[PDB]
């Protein structure tokens, strides 16, 4: 037992890929962890028995995560073992390598596949066959299919091109991926044994996600080449068939997952005319263009919304096998797993109190992996409502490491009641006082739970209280508790006041060393509430919004997404939005503010956090910027290894500067 | 079929590193196989399960050749994949990087020991113990030890120092291995459990070969500051007791195999004054009191010495089980394996036509590696004087292309009877006439045999005869038909005359259009024949000896293996040395001869091919000579892909400028 400390999270491991072969005899799952003198992550691929519950680690070079089972008995994972490939990928070739490592027999992994395309999700047919969404550009330079000077004249052509970014779609960019016009995410079936790349979607589309049955695929698409709209497109296509049907024309609904079920469709949608563009999405049945046939009457938003710095790749999040639909979902502060039959027959199949990350199921026993009991990531096993643990991976940071468990309460604002966490300090005692941090959950509509948060702990473990709660807006309650549009900075704002305000007076918190900071939404709200009040001593904006009208023209999503939040728009009643423009009230904010933004981030452009400073600054307050280059707006969660240091050590020595 | 051609070894598997594990269920070996592009060579590990008699390919990245077998389980093996200790060995650190490979369990290789010695062989006492000889520098600047400013003083001074060679010892380099000045093969202990690397042989012993039975260890110990002497040392050491014990004096025999056999040791020996320095050795027992009695009065050379131009590493040729002591001989034109146990009982335990390369014994079960019927490498089970071919690598080869299998035939000559062989041409016409090849085997003390040799079928598919003969000096017969020593060119030249009249009267082949070739001795014959006969229309010779007086004082085995073949000395009968020597007759030659000599060759040093190419175009012949850098001696058996594909064009462009 000894301190946790600010680099404490290059020892924790972050599993990913949880996949079942075929039989569920053996479990798939990538284990990530930090390379500090390198400033990456290794990627080791591990598999565990699902009778004898036995965990052995595959790969070791520490550049591998599983993609799929080749079969039964075989793992096939993307890597770079080809030289010659790695050097024509740097002249602007595109290309994919991936290799088989069998289990049974042992020995090592071989090269099976080369694909002319940098794939970005790969599902398997067969042995010989592929369903693929890749990265495709409309003003490619085909550099594989050129071989005389062309090939000279376009290496050269590529390497000028560099320099420049044009812009002719309203969505240029997508952080986490750069630019992006006229790159789409293009779906392909590839036959390995004629080495054959089939185009599906057509040029312009986006396949936000894809599933298949047995030579049929199902896929989402939204095609634009002006301006992408609000609305996705469903359509299938089998193979051998090589039919493109239009199934729900392309001005309707957006869906999520649209996957076959038995022998039609079950997919969740939403007209966005009551909720908007985050309305929570109910689950239809279609077939034969039955669209109408809804299900069941969905009220929460399908994922794990249960925010944390301690994870690194996503996993499986739903599952239909056979009649019945397996989804997450997320409650108060806690993620369910639930099913949805055919005949409309929900049923809870875990309610427990931490998150349920990413599953998997095969015999109609289930595995996934989650935070419970206030410790990081680990593989279960799911029976009957409670979770029994396989994985001992990260085990020993809780044992060597003080860690503050948090305080969970009801709380009463606003006509509602949600949750409320409280983290004391380490080595705390009632008698003396203590500064305090209140930590705003950035997602919009996410969720603080009692989850393992890192950046939460390390302040703990260095005199500090560590506050937050989930405020109208967030997720769990509903479309009715998260509905804001329009009342950003009001009740939300109040709820988060009302909260501070129960705590100040329940808990031994000396009032004048008060932090709070927060990124994305809540780095609105950490700009929002310096404008608006004076009790914190020093705060921590990051990935934050500023000037609504700014971010309108900026951002990957802002000209829809400012809309749907604020009921305004630059040039439709102006003065509403610019009403919840944090920067408006610039001119009143007095506290110490440090800003945390990165040159890539794209959801919350870097124009946002400069336009605050440069406020703050101009009226003689006391401020510091901090950009980071070469990440984006998930540099809290998925960051290189320094930059979260350096992340870190800002926020970290700005409270120390004043609150100590 | 097709035509073979002169490429077509690239398609070539060759087997080697055949070793059991101790339970003798898995036996591993490796396969190499040409790399064109990259010039260099590809090597996989294998296993067979000897119940199963199944093959399964164990690695696929070309780097790797089991060494050892940890367990019943699992296969380590020397690798570079760690790229910070690569770069470290560039700078001038030593370094060696054991993996490990699960079968049973599966999975990829992962690193199992770091060892900071260049190690050339590794044997097992237990899991955390290994006995190990190693590259050792006397004078090394010990580039792991150092910090600091003397580490980058060391780096610049190893820098410089590579454009220097210092000699103060009469054996300054060894062929395939470069200068050897002041280094040594030193013998090695190391504890993996508490990391420390002990030695065992001092620092001027070269260990020529080392076993060990439990904790007990047993090497040969060559020792010598400026004059490498003929005789080896005999010693034993205990991994416990750390003691050192003199078995047999320096100065007596020169051993070639010494192991633990029961309850002492089983030595093959000879004090080499019958026969000279290679004289077939004697096996003898050692008692506890240290005395030699004889056991077995062996008259072959203990090794397969088949010729042949088709195999890429190697295995054991010696074996103890129990109480026999497995060898090998060659006998005629073939490979025997033998036993021999504690009461002199020899038991013939294979005796077929074809060579046998090396082999393992595990539960009276025994597995070799040969070449019968005329084809390439193969797995061969030995069961009752008869072989079962296990594997198949390549038996498309000669059902590919077309081989031409040897005529064998008695031939008299000089009192004895020897094996003569003759190839006949593709596609055989006996009312035409073509030319011929005579091959002149290189080494005198080795063998011709009925074994798949590519050099000569390459021209076999061109349309010529190819013939070759064992003469006087070959082993096979024993040491009195091997013994040429003071007879180099006489008794063996007519011997190959005799057989070149005997073929050209029975075969039908123009007299008129005629070649020679041969490499080490059978370079020496060349250098010979063309300056004695008018016979030959063209000659190549390759890694040849011109000049005894010149090759005594440049070679790595000069100074002694000379007099002892020529019973000549540059002091003790000049003339002697001189008669012997190709360049003495050199102004009588009219024959084109083509020169194959490698730069790094000092077995048979570059002065030698100069010589008579310079000789010959004194006096206005015709000559051609291609000095191939990189290469030693080996080249024909073990060069660079490209090299050897020179080496082969050059010698079969002399022939077709000169015979067709």
């Amino acid at each position: 037992m000894e301190n946790l400390k600010l680099d404490s999270f290059l020892e924790y491991k972050f599993l990913s890929n949880l996949d079942f072969n075929p039989d569920g005899s053996n479990l798939a799952f990538s284990l990530s962890e930090a390379d500090l003198e390198n400033n990456s992550y290794k990627h080791f691929i591990y598999n565990l028995d699902t009778k004898n519950k036995e965990i052995k680690k595959l790969t070791h070079s520490g550049k591998e995560k599983n993609s799929l089972w080749l079969n039964n008995n075989t793992i096939l994972f993307s890597a770079d073992r080809d030289k010659d490939i790695e050097e024509k990928k740097k002249l602007g070739e595109t290309w994919t390598i991936f290799y088989a490592l069998d289990i049974k027999n042992g020995g090592e992994a071989y090269e099976y596949m080369k694909l002319p395309v940098n794939v970005t999700e790969i599902k398997i047919i067969d042995e010989n066959n592929f369903i693929l969404t890749a990265d495709f550009d409309n003003n490619s330079l085909n550099l594989n299919d050129l071989k005389g000077g062309e090939r000279e004249k376009a290496i050269k052509q590529i390497e000028e091109n560099k320099d420049y970014e044009v812009l002719d779609e309203i969505p240029f960019w997508s952080n986490g991926n750069g630019f992006r016009n006229k790159k789409r995410n293009r779906l392909y079936h590839f036959d390995k044994s004629n080495n054959k790349l089939t185009p599906i979607s057509d040029e312009y589309t986006n396949v936000e996600s894809f599933n298949i049955k047995e030579n049929k695929v199902i896929f989402v698409g939204r095609t634009y080449k002006d301006k992408q709209a609000l609305t996705a497109g469903l359509y299938t296509y089998d193979v051998k068939s090589n039919k493109l049907e239009i199934i729900i024309s392309d001005n309707l609904y957006d869906i999520s997952y649209a996957n076959f079920i038995e022998d039609k469709i079950i997919c969740a949608l939403s007209d966005m005319k009551e909720y908007g563009i985050n309305e929570n999405h109910k689950i239809y049945l279609i077939d034969s263009n039955k669209n109408i046939n809804l299900l069941y009457e969905n009220d929460t938003w399908l994922a794990c919304t249960v925010g944390s710095d301690c994870r690194l790749g996503g996993g499986k999040s739903f599952k239909v096998i056979g009649n019945k639909l397996y989804f997450l979902s997320t409650i108060a502060d806690s993620v369910h797993l639930s099913s949805l039959d055919t005949n409309g027959k929900v049923e809870i199949l875990s309610s427990e109190n931490g998150s349920i990350d990413f599953f998997d199921i095969a015999n109609n026993e289930i595995y996934y992996v989650g935070m419970r009991d206030y410790t990081l990531q680990e593989i279960y096993k799911l029976e009957n409502n409670s979770s029994i643990k396989l994985s001992s991976f990260n085990e020993e940071i809780n044992k060597k490491y003080k860690i503050s468990k948090p305080e969970v309460f009801d709380f009463i604002t606003n006509g509602d009641t949600t949750k409320g966490f409280v983290i004391y300090p380490i080595d705390y005692d009632k008698n003396k006082t203590y500064p305090a941090i209140l930590d705003i959950h950035g997602g919009p509509k996410t969720v603080y739970g009692d989850v393992y948060y890192h950046e939460m702990q390390v302040w703990a473990n260095m005199g500090y209280f560590v506050i937050f709660t989930n405020p109208h807006g967030s997720d769990g309650y509903g479309n009715k508790f998260a509905d804001i549009r329009g009342k950003y900075g009001t009740i939300d704002y109040e709820d988060l006041m009302n909260f501070t305000d129960y705590v100040l007076e329940k808990y031994p918190i000396d009032k004048s060393r008060v932090g709070v900071t927060g990124g994305s939404y809540g780095g609105y709200m950490t700009n929002w509430i310096i404008g608006h009040t004076d009790r914190f001593k020093c705060a921590a904006s990051q990935r934050s919004i500023s000037n609504w009208i700014s971010k309108f023209g900026t951002t990957d999503i802002g000209y829809y997404f400012n809309a749907d939040q604020n009921q305004a728009t630059p040039w439709i009643n102006h003065d509403k939005l610019w009403w919840h423009s944090p920067l408006k009230y610039a001119d009143k904010a007095k506290t110490p503010t440090l800003f945390i933004h990165s040159e890539e981030d794209y959801r919350c452009w870097l124009a946002e956090g400069l336009q605050m400073f440069t406020a703050l600054k101009y009226h003689g307050i006391e401020a510091r910027l901090c950009m980071f280059r070469g990440e984006n707006h998930e540099l809290s969660r998925s960051g290189k290894p320094k930059h979260r240091i350096r992340r870190l050590t800002e926020i970290t020595n700005w409270f120390e500067k004043y609150l100590k």
